C-alpha cells in the first residue's frame, strides 16, 4: 500500500499509486503482456516486439503528468486528487479491448467473420473494464482512497468512449460523470474534437524507439505552453499562438509513420494471410467461458471470461497442432514461415473526389478479373486469385483540417482564445487532407502468372480511370 | 538471390548474403522469434521483450564486420570470402539451441528434471544446426557459392563449440576445419582463451538499449586498434597497449549488468517459480517428434523435430488449460499472475573461500531448517518451506584474471606482442575476481512465518561462520 | 605519416590520411576553430557553441564514405584512390572562406559596407585554399602520394565552386579537372542540379545534436540505395524509386530547421545589431596584411594574409576596447549584453505572386514611416526608428521543385533511369515551393513608441495590400 | 517579470524565475560565454567546445529540482520558496570565478606566477558575486520577491564556499546563514562531507554528451530514493540501502573520465605550453580596472572590474599581436598551431606509500637531468630540456573512502539511518583509493634527443625506486 517505482526505456522512473498497482495485478490487465502493439509489422521490422502493457503504462503516466501540470499552473480550475486518480485510471485501461495482433483483429477479421455486428476495441475495453472491476473486488479499494464508485466508474467509461446514450445536440451537456465546469478533463486520454491527446505522444515515442526511425515531435514543449480557456461557454485546452506551426508538423509526423511502417505492403499482406488462416481455423477452436460454455474465435467477444484467454498464443496454437481438421490454416502459416507470400502486383490512386465505399470491396477482385486486356496472354486467372487492398490516409478527421478546431491564446491576453487560418501560417502547407490508395496482389506465384496479373491490373487501371501506374514504362512497357 | 537489406534499431541497415537469407527462412531459425532473451526478467523490467532472433542477426553482422576489417588492414593473412561466409554463418547460428526462457531452461530446469545427463545449449545448437542443414536441402546451395560442405560444416561446428573429440595437449592442433595459420578465426564468435568476442558486444548494446541503462563500452574503437600477431607459433588477435584500461572497464560493465538485471531477486524467484511449475506440469504434456513418437518436456532434447516446437508458448499452454491433471502448475502460474510471490528473507557471503559446490544445494534448506534459534516463537517451519539460491559472480574465468591472457603490441613495433601485469596499469583495480552469494526465500507469506524465517536465517548464518546479515540491526534488532 | 584516428560526437572514430593531416595542421585551417557555425543563434540556443572545424571534418568524412561505397558497388566506374583523395580534400576545405559569425558576414555586412562588389564565401574559400597550398609547401607532398597538382587543384576548385569562367551551353563540357565520363564526382560535395549532398546531411545531424531538436532524415539508408546511371549522355547519381517520398521528407526537414532556429526573430535582430556595431566600428580597426599593409574589416577580403586574422575575436576586441573613437559600437554591444534589444512589431506575407527584390530594401522603412494611420497619436516616429527584414523561404531552387530534377531506377531494370511527377507520389504534398516574410522592428522601446509603431505597421500593411496581421483582433483590436 | 523558458540539449525545457533572469542578464554572468569548460581538451576532442554558461544553468536547474523533490515528499522539513530561490541562486553562481581555460588558470598558472598567495576559483566566485550584486542594483529586486538580503547573501556565500570565519570544532555550529535545523541545505550545491552533489551530475552528463563517451550514472533514480534523516543531532541527506552499489559505480565513472579525457597526455602538454606562453606574455599585457588603474594577468585577481575582462580572448590577443615585445609567446602559440608539441618520454608510479609533495616539483627535472646512465649516450641534455608532470588520482577525499561517510536507511524503518562497510557490499571493490602518476616530456624534438631523454628517464626511474616502464622491453630493450 505504498508508492511503487517502475523503470521505463521511453520515460524514466515512474511512480504508481497503490490503487493503480491493485488494478494492474489482475489477469485481465496482465493479458496485455501477450499482444503485439504492431501486429504483423514485427515480421518486417525485427525490433518491433513490444506489447500493449508498456504502452498502457506510458499513457497513464502521461495523462497524470498533463493533469498535474494544468492544475499546478492555474489553481482556479479546482482540480482535485480524485480527478487525477480517475484520469490516470482511464489512461491506464484505455486499450483493454484489443485482440490478437491488435488492429488486425478489429480491422480485418471481425468485419469478415461476423459482418452483421458493428464492433470496435473501445467497446471491448469498456466491457473488459467492467469485468475487471467486478471480478476482483475493486470497489471497496476505490472507496478506501476517496473515490465515489457510482459517479467515477461512469466518468472513466465516458473518458474511454464517447458521451454515450447517443447524442441530441439541442444545446445540452451529454456527459454524466462530471459537470461542464470540468469539461476539459474529457480531452486528455482521447480527444474527440481535434485528436490531440497523450496516446499519440506515447506511441509516437515508443514506436520510433523500437522501429529505428527517429521522432520529430516534442510533447514536453507542448505541455509547457498549454492552458485552459473559456470558449463559447465551454472550457477547453488551448495552445499558444506561436506553436501553431509545430502542431502542423505533429500531424505530418503521424502521416509519415503510417506511410513507412503501419501501411508497409509486405506487412499488410502478412496480416491478410494471418486473417485468412484464422478464418479457416474458425469452427474448430474452442474457448471455455462462463458457465462452462464453449465459444468460437469470432463469438468470444460476447463473453469477457472467454475473451480473457484470446491472445497471440492462438497463432502458435494453430502452427503446432496435429489435428487433421486444422490442416489448411496450418499450411497457410507454414507458407508464411517460408516467406512464400502473395506477390504484389501494382498500386493506384483515384483521380477525382470519387471514393470507394466500405461495402463495395468484395466485388473489386471480380472487376479486376473481368477486365479484357488488349494483348493476349496465354494464362487465364480467376477472380479468386486476386486480392485488392484499400488504404485510407488522412489527418484523422475524414478530409477535414484538424488545426481549424484548435484554440490559441496570445501572450498579452492569456485569458481569451482565437482561431488561426491556414493562410496566416504558411503557403507551403498541404492543400488536401485525405486520400485513398489501392494495392493489388496475386496468389499464384508462378513467373508466368505474374505477367498476366500485371496485364489485367493495367487494363483495369486504365478503364476505371484510376490514374496510371507509376512505372508505366518499366514493368508494363 | 540478391543482397538483402534489413533495419535494426541497434546496428542500422544491415546487408545479408542470399545464402544467409536461405538459412534464415526455415522453421528451425524462425523458432527463435518466440523465445525471450532475458526470460523472466521481463516481469521486472517492462521493456525487456526482445527475442533471440535479432540478437543472432546482430552477432552475425558483427562477426562479419570484424573479419572484414581484419582482412582489410592486413592483406597477408590470406582471408578469403569463403572464410567470411563461414564466420558469418557460425555467428548467425550460435544460439540456435536455446530453450524456453533461455538460461532458465539449461540453468535450472534440465539439471533438476534429468540430473544424470550433462547438457548445454551449445550442444543443442550444434544438433539443431545439423537438423536445419539436413532438413532443408542447404548443401547444394552452399556448393553453389563456392563452399566445400564437408570441411565447412565441421569448421562452423568447431566455431560454435570447443575443439571437439576431447583434448590431448601434447603439442598438437586439435581443430580440423582450418589449418594452424588461420587459428585467429576461432577467436571471433566465441573466445575460449580470454572471453573477448562479438556476442558480448551485441548483447551489451541490445540489453542496455531495452532495459533503460546506458553502457560505457565502445567496440568500434576496439575494432579500430585490433591486429593479428604471432605469439608462440600461434597467430592470435592482439589489442594495442594503450587500450588495456578500456579492457578492464569492459569486464566491469559486464559485472554491473549481472548485478543489476540478470541476478535481480524478484526475477530470480519468478524464474524459480516457473521452473517449479514446469516440473509439476511434466509427465502430462506431449510433443510429437520424428516417427510419430511422443516426448516429454525433459526428454524433448533427444529429438530435434520435437525440440523445434518447444518455445515460450508452453507457458501459456499451461495457464489456459482445463485438464484436471494440470491443476497444480496452473495454480502456481496463477499465483505468479497476482504477484503472490515467495518472499525474500536474507543474503550472505562466504568469507573464507569455502565455495559451496554444485552437489550440495539440495541439502541447504535442511540446514536452514535444522538449526535451533536461541529465542522461541513456537511457529516452527519445515525444510520444504525454504528456497536457497547460490549465485556465482566472476569475470568469466573462475577467479582467474582474463586480462592476463590478452596480448598487446606497441606503436613502434606493431609485429611483436607483449604482456601487461595488473600493477603496471593502476592501483585502483580489483584484488579478487570471483565470489559467491547466498539468498534465502520463504514459501509462506504470513506476517508471522516471516519472522520465524529470519530467526532461522540469522541462526544458521551465524552457525555456518558466514558474514552477519547486512543491515541486520533493522530487520533483526 | 600514418593513418590518424579522431573521435567525433556525431559520427564515430574517423580515419585521416597523412596528406589530410598535413593540410589540417596549418594556420589557415586552424582559423576555423574560432568561427561559430550558427553565428548569433548561440544567444538564443545556449547549446549551439560549435564551430566550423568539426563541420568541415564531418563533410570530408562523409564525402569519402559516399565515394567509397559508390566505387565498391560498381567496379566498372573506374574510381581510383586519387579521386577519393581529391574528393575528400574538396569536402574538407569547402568552408575556408566563412567570415566572423558565418552567414551574417556575407549575408548582412558585406552587402551594406561595400555595395559595389559581388562576393560569396565560396570565392573566399577558393582564394583561401590557394593561399593555404602556396604558403605551406603542399604541392611536393601531394606529388608524393600520386596526385598531379596542376589537374587536381583545378578539379578541387571546380568541386568547391561552379564550372568557372562562365558557361556557354552550346552542347559543351564546361569543367576541366576531369573528363565527361566521371561527371558524377561533381555532385557529391556541392550539387548544382539539385540540393542533395553530404554537406546538408552533416549539418542536419550536427545542428540537431547541438540545438536539442531531434532529426528525422536517415542518410545511411540513402547511401544504401544509391547508384550511378547514364542520363542523356550524362553519368549521374540516381536513387531508388521507392525512396521518392523519403526525399520529399528530407526537404521538409530542412524547411523546418529554417523555420525554428536559423530564422528566429530574436536571433535575427541580434545579428542585425552586431552588423550595425561592426559598421560603426569600421574606419577604426586596422589589420596587418602582406607587405606590412593595413586593411579594414570591409577591405580585408582583398588579402588572404589579412583575412586569416579576422574571426569572432573582433567581437570581444570591440567590447573590451578603451579608445574614445570606438564608443558607439561599444555602447551597442553593451546594450546587447543587457538584452535591451530592438522590439519586434509585426509580421506579414505578400498576397499575390509579387515579390520584393533586393534593391528595394533600403526604402522600406521610409514607406512604413510615411504611412498615415487613421487614429491620431501625439508621438511622431521618423524613418530612422524602423527596421524591416525580408526572409526568403524556399526549397533551395527559387520556387522550382527540386524533386523534378532527380533520377530514379527500378529494381527490375537497375541500369535505366526514369522521372517521377508530384501526382504519382501523394496528394498531401505542398502546392508551392517558395514564399516571403516581412518582419518589422522598432528601436524606441517605450510603450507609447511601441503602440505608435504598431499603428504605423497596421496602416502600412493595409495600404500595401498584404495579408492580415495574425493578431488582427488581439494586439490591434 | 514572468517565468521564462529556455531550451537545453542536456536537460529539457527549463523554467527561470524573473530574479534569476535579472541576475543572468549582467556583464559579470555573461562573461562565462567566453570561457571553455574543458580548456585545452578541445584541442584533442574536437566536440568539446562548450562553455561554463550552460553548465551553470544546468547546475542551478538541478539544485532547484532536488530541493523541490525533497520538500514535496517530506513536508515536515518546513522548506519555503525563499530557500528554493536561495539554493537556485547559489547553484547558478557557483563558478563565477573561473579564469581563462578554467582549471589551468588556478591549477597551473597562478601557482607559478604568484607563488606567495593561496587562491582558488571559489574565492573568486564569492568576490565576483559580491561585485555583481553591488554593481547592478539587485538588493531591491531581492527584497521585492521576499528575500532578506543580509541573511540571504551570507547564506549563498556559505553555500558556495566553506563555513568561513575559520573553524573551531568544539561542538559548535559554524554556519550563520541558516539555523542548525536546515543543515541539509548546505549539502546540495557543494557537499563537503562526502562529495555527492548536483554539480557532478551536471558535468558528467554534459561532458559525456559533448566528448562522445556514454554516461553510466542515473541521477534521477538517486533523487527518487533520497530522504532526510537525523544523524547524531544533525539532519542529513540519506540514500536507500539498496543503492549502495550504484554509489560505488558513480565514483568509478568519475575516475574513468579523469583517466580518459581530463588527464590526456597531449591535452596536458598543450595546457603546459599555453601556461608557458602566458608566463612569457605577462609584464606586457595591460588591463584597465577601477579608478583607471592598470593590471597584469597575474594581478587581475585583485580587482573584479579588471577580472571581468579576462577570458579566453587573451589567447587570440597574443597570437594576432604585432608588438616585438610579445614575440616569444607568439612563437610558442604558433608552434602549438603546427602540432610541434613537446614529446612524451615515459610514465611511472611510486612503489610504496611515499608521495611527492607540492614543494618538490621544481627540482624534479634537475634530478632527471642529473642521472648518470650506464650506456654511452651521444648527446648531453640540460635540465631545462625536461618537463615533469605529477598527477593525483583519487576518489575526492585524499585516499579516504567516501562511501564510509554516507548514511543509509531501510524500507521498514525509513526514519533511522545506518552505515555500510566495504565488506558488506562486494569483494570486487577497489582496495586503495588514491595514487600518483609521473609523466616526463622532452622539448628537443630530434631523434637523438629523444633517445637520450629516454636513457636518462630509465636511469632515473631505476634510481628512484619506482615501477619499471610498462614497455621496458620494447622502447628500451
Ligand atoms: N540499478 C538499477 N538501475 C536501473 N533500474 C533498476 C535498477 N535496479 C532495478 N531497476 C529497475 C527495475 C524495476 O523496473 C524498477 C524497480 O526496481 P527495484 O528498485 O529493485 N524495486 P523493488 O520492489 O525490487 O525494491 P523494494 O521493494 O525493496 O523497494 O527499476
Ligand atoms: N522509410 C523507411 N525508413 C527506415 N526503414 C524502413 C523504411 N522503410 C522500410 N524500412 C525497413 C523495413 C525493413 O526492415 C528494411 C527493408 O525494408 P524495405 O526495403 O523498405 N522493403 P523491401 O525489402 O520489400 O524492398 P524491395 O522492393 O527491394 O524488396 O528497412
Ligand atoms: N578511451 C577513449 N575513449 C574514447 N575516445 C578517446 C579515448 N581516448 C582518447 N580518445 C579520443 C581522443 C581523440 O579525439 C581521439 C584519438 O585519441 P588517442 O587514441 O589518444 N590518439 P593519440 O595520438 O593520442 O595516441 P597514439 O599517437 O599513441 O596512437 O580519440
Ligand atoms: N520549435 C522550437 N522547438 C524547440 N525549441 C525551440 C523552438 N523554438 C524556440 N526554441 C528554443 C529557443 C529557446 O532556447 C527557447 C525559448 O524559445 P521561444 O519559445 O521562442 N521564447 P521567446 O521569448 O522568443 O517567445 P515569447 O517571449 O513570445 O514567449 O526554446
Ligand atoms: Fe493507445
Ligand atoms: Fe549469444
Ligand atoms: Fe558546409
Ligand atoms: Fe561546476
Ligand atoms: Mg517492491
Ligand atoms: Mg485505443
Ligand atoms: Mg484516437
Ligand atoms: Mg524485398
Ligand atoms: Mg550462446
Ligand atoms: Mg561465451
Ligand atoms: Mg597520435
Ligand atoms: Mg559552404
Ligand atoms: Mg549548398
Ligand atoms: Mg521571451
Ligand atoms: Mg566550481
Ligand atoms: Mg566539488
Amino acid at each position: 500500500d505504498t508508492m511503487k517505482v517502475i523503470n521505463d526505456p521511453i520515460h524514466g522512473h515512474i511512480e504508481l499509486h497503490p490503487l493503480l498497482v491493485r488494478i494492474i495485478d489482475t489477469p485481465q490487465f496482465q493479458r496485455l503482456r501477450y499482444i503485439k502493439q504492431l501486429g504483423g509489422g514485427y515480421y518486417v521490422f525485427p525490433g518491433a516486439s513490444h506489447n500493449r502493457f508498456e504502452h498502457s503504462l506510458g499513457v497513464g503516466y502521461l495523462a497524470g503528468c498533463l493533469v498535474h501540470a494544468l492544475g499546478e499552473k492555474q489553481p482556479e480550475l479546482q482540480i482535485s486528487e480524485r480527478d487525477v486518480l480517475c484520469v490516470q485510471i482511464a489512461g491506464l485501461c484505455h486499450d483493454l479491448g484489443h485482440g490478437p495482433f491488435s488492429h488486425m483483429f478489429d480491422g480485418r477479421f471481425i468485419p469478415l467473420a461476423r459482418p452483421e455486428v458493428k464492433w470496435t476495441h473501445e467497446q471491448g475495453s469498456v466491457m473488459m473494464f467492467e469485468h475487471l472491476i467486478n471480478s476482483n473486488g475493486i470497489k471497496p479499494v476505490m472507496e478506501q482512497y476517496g473515490l465515489i464508485p457510482e459517479e467515477d466508474i461512469c466518468f472513466i467509461k465516458e473518458q474511454i468512449v464517447g458521451p454515450l446514450e447517443s447524442p441530441v445536440e439541442d444545446s445540452l451537456w451529454p456527459y454524466k460523470g462530471r459537470p461542464e465546469n470540468k469539461s476539459f478533463l474529457y480531452e486528455i486520454v482521447s480527444n474527440k474534437r481535434n485528436g490531440i491527446d497523450v496516446d499519440k505522444w506515447d506511441y509516437f515515442a515508443r514506436d520510433c524507439h523500437h522501429l529505428g526511425i527517429q521522432n520529430n515531435f516534442d510533447y514536453k514543449r507542448f505541455i509547457k505552453f498549454a492552458r485552459v480557456c473559456e470558449v463559447d461557454n465551454e472550457l477547453r485546452i488551448c495552445a499558444r499562438d506561436k506553436e501553431v506551426g509545430n502542431l502542423y508538423d505533429m500531424f505530418h509526423t503521424r502521416n509519415s509513420l503510417h506511410r513507412r511502417a503501419y501501411q508497409h505492403k509486405v506487412g499488410n499482406i502478412i496480416d491478410t494471410m494471418i486473417t485468412d488462416a484464422f478464418l479457416k481455423a474458425d469452427d474448430y477452436i474452442e474457448i471455455t467461458g462462463a458457465g462452462g460454455k464453449k465459444y468460437r474465435i469470432s463469438t468470444a467477444i460476447d463473453d469477457m471470461e472467454a475473451y480473457t484467454k484470446l491472445t497471440d498464443n492462438i497463432f502458435l496454437e494453430i502452427l503446432y497442432s496435429t489435428d487433421p481438421k486444422l490442416k489448411d490454416a496450418r499450411e497457410i502459416l507454414k507458407q508464411i514461415e517460408y516467406r512464400n507470400l502473395f506477390k504484389y502486383v501494382g498500386e493506384t490512386q483515384p483521380t477525382g473526389q470519387i471514393k470507394i465505399k466500405r461495402e463495395d470491396y468484395e466485388s473489386l477482385p471480380k472487376e479486376v478479373a473481368s477486365a479484357k486486356p488488349k494483348v493476349l496472354l496465354d494464362v487465364k486467372l480467376k477472380a479468386e486469385d486476386f486480392i485488392v487492398d484499400v488504404i485510407n490516409m488522412d489527418y484523422g478527421m475524414q478530409e477535414k483540417n484538424p488545426i481549424d478546431h484548435v484554440s490559441f491564446y496570445c501572450k498579452t491576453a492569456p485569458n481569451r482564445a482565437i482561431r488561426i487560418t491556414k493562410n496566416q501560417v504558411s503557403q507551403l502547407l498541404p492543400e488536401k487532407f485525405a486520400e485513398q490508395l489501392i494495392r493489388v496482389y496475386c496468389k499464384k506465384v508462378d513467373r508466368k502468372s505474374l505477367y498476366a496479373a500485371r496485364q489485367y491490373f493495367v487494363q483495369w487501371c486504365a478503364d476505371r480511370n484510376f490514374t496510371k501506374p507509376q512505372d508505366g514504362d518499366v514493368i508494363a512497357p
